[PDB]
Parts: C-alpha cells; structure tokens; sequence
C-alpha cells in the first residue's frame, strides 16, 4: 500500500493541474460576477497601546471564507478528493485592508489555503496591525474603545459583498496574561461611500473596548 | 452559472489582449507627455519628533492618468466598462516625497483599476516620515509643514501633475489624533535642480497643525 | 589525478537533476499520503522580555525532520553519494508556525537542508521569535512561566503528524551570561481543535520556567 | 496623433531589446577596461545626532555618472530617440559604498536611471545612512565634524576611479528647519590602501561640519 | 587604437565568465571533495551594547577565501586575463554563519566577490551583527568580554574547514572615537559537536575585550 500513496498523489497533482493551468487564473470578481466573502476574527492580544501617538498594536487572525465555481470539482474525478492545501499565491485572494491602519500590517502565518470540491475556499492569516486608536481611559474601569474596519481597498460592493457569520469577535484564544483584558469586541459589517468613487464599499467594523489588568 | 462563466472568459481575454503585444508600454516620453492627477486624503498625523524635527503622516494619495494603449470598447467584451489588476501589470508614475526621511510605507493593496477610456485610477495609503520642524506644534499658531510629491526620474516634458483642487481632504482625518489639522494645500510647483536641464513639476502638500487640547 | 572530484560532481548534479526536474511531485501531504514531522528545540537565548507589553524574545533553534519516499534514491547508481545539501526551497518543506507569535519569526540561519538516500530530510533554521509572554515573577526565586506552541497552520492532523524525540528542550547551548537562566524547559506534544476546522490539529507547545539571572 | 504614439513606443521596446535582450550586458570594468564614476551628493538634511552610540544619520541624494560603450546607438535607427528611462536592475550600475555606514543604506527613491544615446548613464539614488560620528560639541559655536567616505567596495582605483563636479557639497536643498545647521560640507577625492589587497582604493570623502540649529 | 583593445578585452571576459558559469557544475563541498575557507576580520566599531538584553552590535568585515577547481582558466586563452570581479551569486560562496546572533545579520556591502585564474575566491562582506552578550563591567578598568563563533551551518569539518590568517583581529580600522575603546580581539579555529549530527563542525572563535571610552 505504498501504491495507493502514489495514486492519491498523481491525481492531486492532476486537480491541481487541470484547475491552474486550465482557463488560466479567475481575473477577480466584476459587477457581472460578484463575490461574497465572510469575514471573522479571532482577537488573540492587544500588544501594545501607545498614548503617545495614539496607536493600538493588536495580534489576531482573520478568517476569510469565498466560494468559486471556477475552483469547483467532481472528488469521483480524482479519487475522493474532497480538498487541497495550496499556495495563496496560486489563487485569487481577496484584497482585505485595514482602513485605519499605521504601518504596513504583519503577517504571521504560512501563506497557504484551503479550496474545497464545491469551489469553497478558506484563508486565515494572521496578522499583527497598528492602528489609530486613542487609549485614553485604558486605566479606568469604563476602559478605552477603538475601531478599526477592515473591507476590500479596490473593489466596491458591487464587486465584493461582505458578510460576518457572527457579531461576536472570537475572544476564547485571547491572551490570559496580556497587558490588557477585552470588555468587548463586535464584528459589524458596514457600507461607507468614498470621495474616490460613485458606487459604495463595504467594510467590517471591529469595535474594541479594553483596559489594563489589576 | 453560464453567465458568469462568459463575462470571465472576456476578462481573462482583454486581460490578456491588452498585455500581450506591447508587454510593457514602456514609461512616457517628451514625444508621449503623460499628465498624472495627484489628490491627497489626509488620515493621521501619528508622530512629531521635535528631536529630529521628523513628522510621521499616514494619508492615502489618489493618481489618475490616461493612457490609449489601456483604451478598449466594452462592445468587444461584452459590456466590460473596466476591471481590477495588479500594479506591477501596468505602468505606474513614480511619484516620490522629496523631503521623506525613511522608506515609504504601503499600507494598501498594490492593485489599481482601469476603464475602457484608457483611465487609471490607483491609490497607495501610505505612512511618511518627512522633514518638518514641530516647533510650534503647542501653540495657538501651531507648526507648518511642507513636503513635496513629485516624479523622481521624469521631468516636465515627460509627466506633467495637476491636482483637481488644493484642498487636501480631511473629511476623514482621525478625530482623536494627537494632532488637529488647521489647513492642508495640496498645490503644483515648477522647481529646478542642479542635475538637470529640464523643469520638474511636484504637488505641494502644506500642512498647518497643532496639539489636540 | 583530480578526475574523481568531476566525477562526484557529475553525479550529484545528476541525481539533483534526476530527483527535482524530472519531478513526480510532491504536492505536499494529503490524508492518503499524511506525514510526521520530528520536532526539537534548542534554546540558545531568551534575549528580551518586555514587561510594559508582555512580549518576550526568544533565539532558538527548531530541527525538523520528515521521510519522503519521493526523495529516495539507490546510493549505487549515484557514484554511492548517500546525501547531500540542498537550497531549502527546492523542496516542500513543513509549515511549522508558532501561535503566539507577535511579529513575524526572524531566520538567523541559511536556507539550507540536507537530504539522504532514505529520503529522510532534516532541516534546522535558526529564529528570533517575539511571542506573547507576561514576565510577571521574573525576578522571584519561581520565575516567570510561559508558552508557545509550534505546529502545522494549514495541515490538519489527519495530514501533518508531529513527534518530538525528547521533552526535554535543549538548553546546552543556551547563552551563559543571559539575561535569563533557564530554570525548565520542556516540549510536548499536543492536539488542539479550533472554530474554523472540523478535523484536529497537532502542535508541539513549547514551556520555558525562567528568571533574571543573580 | 495615434500612430505617432505608436511608433515611439515601438522604437523604445525595440531599443531597449536590443541593448539588453538581444545584447550580452557587459561584465563590469576590468583593468583592460577602466571606468570613471563621477559622484556629487545633495545634502538633504542631518535628521539624527545619537551622542550615545556615536552614529549620524544623513538624507542626502548621490549623483552617480559613467560612460558605456555597450550602451551607444544610433537615434536614426530609433526614431530619433536622444535617451530613455529605465530600471537600475536592467543596467550595470557602480557599487559605490559607504566606509564607515553602521546600517545598510536605506533607499528613499525609486530606482530608475537615465542613458543616453552616447552610452552615458546617470543615476540618482536618494538614501538614509546611519555612519560612526562622534558629534561631541554639536551644540558649541564651532560645532562637531564628520566623515565618510563612498567608493567602491570591491573593484580597485584600476577598475574604477572616481571624479566629483566639484568639492562643494549640495547644500542647495538642505532643510533650512533642520536640528542640525550645515558650516561645511566638503566632497575629495581620495586613495586608501587596505590590507587586503595590493592596489589602491578610490573614495570621495565627504565631510560635514555642523552644530545644532540655534 | 583603444576602443577595440577594450572591445577585446571585454568580449574575452563576456566569454570567459559565460564558459565558467554558462557551462561546465559545483555544488558545493562533499566529504568526497573537501574545501578549506579562510576566515579573516577586521573590526570596525562597536556601536551599542544594550545591557537590557544582553545584545552588542559590532560592524566588522569578514575577509573569506577559497579555492575551486571549476573557477580556473588559462589566461591565454582568455588574452592575459588574470581575474575578474562577479557577483557573489553567480558563484558558490560559504555559509559562515554568527552561532550566537540575536538579529538576521545585516549586510553593509555590496555583494560582490573577485575571482582569480588559479580558481581563488575571495569575497569581503560588511556586517551589522547583534549578538549575545553581556556586557556587565563594560565601564570598569578591565572592562568586559565576548565570544561569537562563525562557521558553516549545515557543512561539516569534513565538508567545509576553516583557517585564519592569524589569530589577531584586525583593529587597524577600528573607529578611533567609538564609545567603546578595545582591549583584546582575537580569531581562533574551533572544534564543535552538536546532538543533531554525527561529526565535528569547525567555527572561528571571535573573542572581544572592551570597555565604555574614558
Ligand atoms: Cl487554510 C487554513 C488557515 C487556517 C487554519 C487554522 C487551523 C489551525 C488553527 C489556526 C490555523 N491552523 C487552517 N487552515
Ligand atoms: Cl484602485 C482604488 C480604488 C478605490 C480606492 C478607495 C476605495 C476604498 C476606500 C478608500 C480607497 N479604498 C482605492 N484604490
Ligand atoms: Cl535618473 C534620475 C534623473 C533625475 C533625477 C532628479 C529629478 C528629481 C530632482 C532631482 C532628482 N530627483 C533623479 N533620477
Ligand atoms: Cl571582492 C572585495 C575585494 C576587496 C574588498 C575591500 C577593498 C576595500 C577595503 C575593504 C574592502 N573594500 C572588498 N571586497
Ligand atoms: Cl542541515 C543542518 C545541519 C546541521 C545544523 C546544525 C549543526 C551546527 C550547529 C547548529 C547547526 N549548525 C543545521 N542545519
């Protein structure tokens, strides 16, 4: 039965031919063709809070969920194949940018996602951002609250739709012994218009309230 | 279904017609002037270092340009006015902060979106480090800054800027930032320099701030 | 007279050529072909650990090692060469990610592995890691405590398998006149379940006891 | 004019493959074939005096100019193409380096250079240096007085010489609100000798009197 | 006259340097087929030694040099062409790592090695290194002292062996006015064994004495 371990390799090496390199590369969503992703976000630490210069340092991964009928397949084709791991840069990904962001955003895990048969991909990056938020009142038991919106630098809602599947920020893997303890934390979407553009932009809110521990 | 299946056959099929035979239009000449529209949304000033005289804004600077090798009619695409792609697919102006003091810092994604005139339209957010003296930045009267955004290889006769108003926009400036904005001028320049012959045009960004209080 | 020394050579540019450009493969694993990695750590300096954000630095070195039958070879018919270095991105190499990293892990070592006729691959980077880490106690007689699991971020278990040799870490090569002594370190295998992924995951976490030294 | 865009363009691909593509890029100067970089520095502004560590940080910009043979051609077969701009990593470019840098150079401008049709090449690096400057006295009435110096680092006075303009400094666009007030800025020519190596070095030498702005 | 001598000269050295590369390859040393490098440094400045970490910051060069078979030519058929200089990656070059680095090494220099006729390397690279350190009487009398070993990381004493010149650092270079003032700075071949692996690996011992400037 180490033949069985060739079979099961010579066809995911054939999905993975036949999807890449056959009508190359899905070119983006377009209003004709527009994508749905769903975003979550599992806040793990507040690093840091500079009352300085008013940024906020948090450490989270952002779990990204879209569906492709171009990355859709028959698993009876390639032997049960069910899914595969592959290389972000090998597809499409959706261009997720923080809005008030301070510094280029940090990633933290392998660069690599996973598409289903039904053309169901999953991508979850961890990151670490800076952003604009003032942490006056960090000390009190009211604590400070900030925001921060995360949503598509290029394509419009009438590209990229985006959808929460919760309100709740995931807080169960955040740092037990981190310089600040979460009071809440709201995963909202919300649509914005901008002086750029005619047509709307839809962005996940992420609303924070926290203070120091003691 | 079906449908979106035709309107991504198009796109990767002018995607690829316009990128292939001439890969690479290669950069405006004296013979082919290109002129660049230069906005700027001011988002934070983060930090005022009155010890180097090193201020630190985070803002995003919007270009527009035209070009007729981009140019295609949406009756060849069926209907495809524009489309989404790379930065690094296309030429793109290299406009540079002449009195930055680090490394530029991308905030966004490198894409920009093209429109069937020919017309790109591509905006960085960007965090600056640039030279500008805070001394002042605790008084009524506040500090002025300057720093200016402008091609670094191409002079006038090859890219030419203009701005669409001098206003630098604020409407979403950060409400709680260490600093109040009093006014930002985003205005075109003709400067000369000791290396060359010919003028260069930059836009301008003039800042005047103070301390929230 | 120095005839030998080209032969070598011709040889192992063969089997180099032999083994990647004439491929079959690897795809990375799949669950009909999952694989086992062997992790273990060598400590050699907890370098900082910062208080105001409960940030800690570690410099450690992380040996892994995995089989491939994909990187097999019969030494005989390759001038009995039985292994040899290689560019570690001429081939799949694990993903091992650390959880509660803060800012991107820091490669202090070239990106080199060596590989036998086995098709066994052992791979040794040498990292900086930032983690979260609340030093609280690290000038006490007891010390401070803290964690950082290593594993797979996109192969489940039922792909990636991990195994460590030892729980014990190695700390002799730990810095002497560190900030920090060691007063335990340990590696232990571990499965863990997370929000986004029906299947579990294996990691190996990683648990320094340290304190300030004298 | 459509077509008259057209051909420019066409001219200007066909030329740069011809210089490069179709050409085997010239393999640095030897001393068969010598070379003469001519340097000239814009100082920009002194942003950083650490009295602690002894380190400088200058902004300036470095004029950098040379002559190549494999970089001539004739503008009749061009359309009349007097010159071009193109990117630095197309061409061979000098790698005048700072002696006494304490970070690696931090580029602040694009990389992009000019060649004209008489094979004359001009490049204009902008850049951040952190060099050792002891600033003791940077806030008397005679100030404090620095060195460094640029040359190549591997090729000798045989491979490439160096020229300046002229040894006055830019100070043209020095930042008039600067910490630091500029009392002399001198670029020289100069020939070291290391243990290296038995040939003599070229550098200029660029010193900076200075104090702090009153 | 000239202009064909230097068309000469370098159409000769287009084609040799495209006859040693562009055909005939080495990877890298075997225990079938040893190399010796020979480690050399000149230490320029010690720039910051941060007692809250225990982490030293040294700019130094390191002088490498070897020997390849593949690197040699007859000069007469390359008209007298005794040398050449070429980038460090057109060529094999060891990877003489710091063991006890805090922060991925940063490069001063340009990358760039000179070549000679009897197939000698030697390449000079300029080097930012923080590593582990502590510098605890660094202001008394006697100061303080360091160890860093360099060496290969994945090759052998079997593979790679390592010489010095002389055991004495070289300080004819050291920046008179740094904050620190040097005592001692020697350069020693060494001997090691590590769990991973079976045989002996061989670094150079770099040992600095120093003390804070009066
Ligand atoms: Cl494609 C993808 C992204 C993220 C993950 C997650 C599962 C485990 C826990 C976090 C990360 N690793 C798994 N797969
Ligand atoms: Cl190419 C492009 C188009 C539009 C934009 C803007 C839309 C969202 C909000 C500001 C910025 N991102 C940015 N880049
Ligand atoms: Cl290749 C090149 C040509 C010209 C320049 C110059 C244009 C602006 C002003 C001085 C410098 N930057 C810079 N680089
Ligand atoms: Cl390949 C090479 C040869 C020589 C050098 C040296 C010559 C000057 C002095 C030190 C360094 N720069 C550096 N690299
Ligand atoms: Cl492929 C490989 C082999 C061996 C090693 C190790 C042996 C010496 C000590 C640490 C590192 N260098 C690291 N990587």
């Amino acid at each position: 039965d180490d033949d069985d371990k060739l079979h099961s390799q010579a066809n995911l090496m054939r999905l993975k031919s036949d999807l890449f390199n056959r009508s190359p590369m899905y070119p983006g969503p377009t209003k004709d063709d527009p994508l749905t992703v769903t975003l979550g976000f599992t806040l793990q630490d507040i690093v840091k809070a500079d009352s300085s210069t008013n940024e906020v340092d948090l450490v989270y991964y952002e779990q990204q969920r879209w569906k492709l009928n171009s990355l859709m397949w028959d698993p009876n084709e390639y032997g049960n194949i069910t899914d595969f791991r592959t290389s972000a840069a090998d597809i499409w990904t959706p261009d997720i940018t923080a809005y008030s962001s301070t510094r280029p955003v940090q990633v933290l895990s392998p660069q690599i996602a996973v598409v289903t048969h039904d053309g169901s991909v999953m991508f979850i990056p961890a990151q670490r951002l800076s952003f604009m938020c003032d942490p006056t009142g960090v000390d009190s038991e009211e604590g400070a609250t900030c925001a921060v919106k995360f949503g598509s630098w290029v394509y419009s809602g009438f590209e990229i739709d985006l959808k929460t599947d919760t309100d709740q920020v995931d807080l169960s893997s955040y740092y037990a012994s981190s310089k600040y303890e979460i009071l809440s934390a709201t995963q909202t979407r919300q649509v914005q218009h901008y002086s750029c553009c005619p047509e709307p932009y839809i962005d996940v809110n992420l609303v924070v309230k926290f203070r120091e521990r003691r």
